[PDB]
């Protein structure tokens, strides 16, 4: 519901995934469905911007 706590998961999420590249490497399974992941709540944030005509903008994640 919060766009700078949308951030700061995929901030989190990008710092996560770097931790796993240092331990399984980067053409491991996970840290590739993992980057895809990263870059799903990346999209998130072009995506809500793109609109930002929309409620969704704020209830990208919880409704109001």
């Amino acid at each position: 519901m919060n766009v700078t706590k949308l951030n700061d998961r995929i901030e989190a999420k990008k710092k996560e995934l770097i931790y796993l590249v240092e331990k399984y490497g980067f053409t491991h399974h996970k840290v590739i469905s993992f980057s895809q992941e990263l870059d799903r709540l990346l999209n998130l944030l072009i995506e809500l911007k793109t609109k930002k005509k929309r409620y969704s903008l704020l209830e990208h994640h919880h409704h109001h």
